[PDB]
RNA sequence: ACAGGUUUGGUCCUGGCCUUUCUAUUAAUUCUUAAUAAAAUUACACAUGCAAGUAUCCGCGCCCCGGUGAGAAUGCCCU
RNA sequence: CACGGGAAACAGCAGUGAUAAAAAUUAAGCCAUGAACGAAAGUUUGACUAAGUUAUAUUAAUUAGAGUUGGUAAAUCUCG
RNA sequence: AGAGUUAAAUUAUAACUAAGCUGUAAAAAGCCCUAGUUAAAAUAAAAUAACCCACGAAAGUGACUCUAAUAAUCCUGACACACGAUAGCUAGGACCCAAACUGGGAUUAGAUACCCCACUAUGCCUAGCCCUAAACCCAAAUAGUUACAUAACAAAACUAUUCGCCAGAGUACUACUCGCAACUGCCUAAAACUCAAAGGACUUGGCGGUGCUUCACAUCCACCUAGAGGAGCCUGUUCUAUAAUCGAUAAACCCCGAUAGACCUUACCAACCCUUGCCAAUUCAGCCUAUAUACCGCCAUCUUCAGCAAACCCUAAAAAG
RNA sequence: UAGAGUGCUUGAUUGAAUAAGGCCAUGAAGCACGCACACACCGCCCGUCACCCUCCUCAAGCAUGUAGUAAUAAAAAUAA
RNA sequence: AGUAAGGUCAGCUAAAUAAGCUAUCGGGCCCAUACCCCGAAAAUGUUGGUUAUACCCUUCCCGUACUACCA
RNA sequence: AUGACCCACCAAUCACA
């Protein structure tokens, strides 16, 4: 079962140079819950999913920071560099709780 | 072995594999009756019954027969 | 090896679990041979004798089914 | 094995003279502190003789001189002993010239090659290791014979005494062991598994960017003439296109089946129609349906190429010639 | 062909140039030589890489099973 | 962010007749593919200004080596 | 420079009574 932690709203755009490759930033407002680094993400563009995965770098005011807190300010670099940031898009970041089935088979007796 | 098949476009040589014979176990398929012979997965575990007594007391018999091939290069033959 | 120790013994005849491709009767007699004991008549003996079971092998007849038919290697036709 | 020596080259290095020298199928790069001549130590390597065939156990040894020297009254014999080409290792010395490597230059699709230039380890000396070669004359040592006698090819066939080796092919000069100055090593040397062969020699073809001869007569080069490939048209292919045939489709298709399509032709497409439906008869006519890889018929092609083939005969065996 | 080609098949007219060489590149013949080719060079064939599968080996380690020698004492006696 | 050279065709390059090598397509060569040999199309980055010329200067984009700095 | 795989020789007549 996949239960929301938090949301982000991303503003500005960034390009990094670091180790002689070129970084996509994505400078993110927090609004509503936090983000932690090691949680799973998804983007969200106007209503539609472009994206799942994890963040390669999530950092903060030249700190890295493992959780933002809501209101944060956070640079968010992705390990998918095929992924296109614009100034808009909105952030879900998800955990996932596992759900422990029990037999579906009643027998009868 | 009285031999045969198979190397190559072909021939010779060399060289393996296989066939043909005979027995035993197991399996498949078939199966009428006798006789004789033989009976065999297991040194894994064993319910029950029986397998050693005789005899005027002592005594004498009681893995001898029977079982098995576990172990051991054990050993055969011979002093 | 067997003082000791694991532990509670069919590798006697039958049987039975397990295991394996592997499947004989939980049977009858001491009448014959052998063995034990007895001075002896005799008793005992799953040794053994006579039986039961099984195509494992031979033989005898009452029994017909299996395999094979391109070559080696006996033997074929029409369909699919 | 020692010690001593050096003719021909080559080079450091000066002296003149010249602007180039080097280098290839052809260039480039390199060098001009280069080249030619005249002078020259060291180092290394040993024309001719050798058309000889000697020495050594083998590996090996062919400039000159001297010293020392080539086991056994001579059978075979190891895993024991002592040696063992090149490469390679360690340490010290040498360095003319050669040269793995590497760097430049070409070449090429690429070129981590062949070709060009530089230069190194290394080739040399001393000392120690290493112990391998197609260490192959692929033919064991010692005595013999030339009798019997052809698998093939090769270097003719064999006896006796020995020793060493070999039991399909791969896997495998591999994995594990033991030993070794070896530590990417040598030696010794399996199995699972896979296969139904793997090998040896020959035969006839075909082929060969193999060599030597001889040619090409519209024919390859040299050469002559007119054209094609560019333009417009004509006509055929291929594609694409259509509801809308088929066949040819390197040489050996492409104004080809066609010496011939407006309807017909005609096989195609679309609508429609007809079911003993060309004929003397026939549970039969009819089919331009599939297969040209079942075929006959006609041909193309090697080809203006000279061979094919029956019947025989010959070969210490014959596939074939 | 009724008609349909710049096509085809035939007849005729005018009417040249060059070749007297070459074996280096192409091709042909003969002879040598080679062949691991024989569907016959449009032949055959080698290694990486990529895709799966099989089997051996080497593995830090982990399980289960597996046992030794050393000197002794013991031949001395009591009571009847 | 600053600095310096710069920008000629899809890629690099020459010059001022707008061209040559690769890429691309199309022909040819070959029994066939590939190499190879030809042909075609392919533009001086947009703004502005001139002149006998634009390879002169500017605007707005651009990129690159160099520095700084970037979540 | 290159050019899947696969291709081949293992059956016997006619005619007469
Ligand atoms: C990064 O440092 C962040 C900038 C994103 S706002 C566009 N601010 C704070 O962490
Ligand atoms: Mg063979
Ligand atoms: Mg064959
Ligand atoms: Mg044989
Ligand atoms: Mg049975
Ligand atoms: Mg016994
Ligand atoms: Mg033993
Ligand atoms: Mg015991
Ligand atoms: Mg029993
Ligand atoms: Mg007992
Ligand atoms: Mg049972
Ligand atoms: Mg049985
Ligand atoms: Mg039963
Ligand atoms: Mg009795
Ligand atoms: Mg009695
Ligand atoms: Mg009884
Ligand atoms: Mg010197
Ligand atoms: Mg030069
Ligand atoms: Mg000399
Ligand atoms: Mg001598
Ligand atoms: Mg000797
Ligand atoms: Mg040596
Ligand atoms: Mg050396
Ligand atoms: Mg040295
Ligand atoms: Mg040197
Ligand atoms: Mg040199
Ligand atoms: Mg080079
Ligand atoms: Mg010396
Ligand atoms: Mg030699
Ligand atoms: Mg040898
Ligand atoms: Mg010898
Ligand atoms: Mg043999
Ligand atoms: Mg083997
Ligand atoms: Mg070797
Ligand atoms: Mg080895
Ligand atoms: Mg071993
Ligand atoms: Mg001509
Ligand atoms: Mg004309
Ligand atoms: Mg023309
Ligand atoms: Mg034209
Ligand atoms: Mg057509
Ligand atoms: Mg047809
Ligand atoms: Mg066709
Ligand atoms: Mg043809
Ligand atoms: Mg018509
Ligand atoms: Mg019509
Ligand atoms: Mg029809
Ligand atoms: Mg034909
Ligand atoms: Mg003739
Ligand atoms: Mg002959
Ligand atoms: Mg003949
Ligand atoms: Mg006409
Ligand atoms: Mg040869
Ligand atoms: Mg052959
Ligand atoms: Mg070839
Ligand atoms: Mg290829
Ligand atoms: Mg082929």
């Amino acid at each position: 079962e996949e239960h929301p932690v938090g949301e982000a709203s991303i503003l500005a755009t960034f390009s990094v140079t670091e180790g002689k490759k070129k970084v996509p930033v994505a400078g993110c407002r927090v609004q509503k819950g936090q983000l932690e680094k090691q949680k799973k993400f998804k983007l969200t563009r106007n209503g539609h999913v472009i994206w799942k995965g994890s963040l390669t770098s999530l950092k903060h005011h030249k700190d890295d920071i493992s959780i933002v807190k809501t209101g944060m300010d956070c640079g968010l670099s992705l390990d998918e560099d095929n992924m296109e940031f614009q100034v808009g898009d909105r952030i879900v970041c998800y955990e996932e709780k596992q759900i422990q089935a029990k037999t579906s088979w009643d027998p009868g007796f």
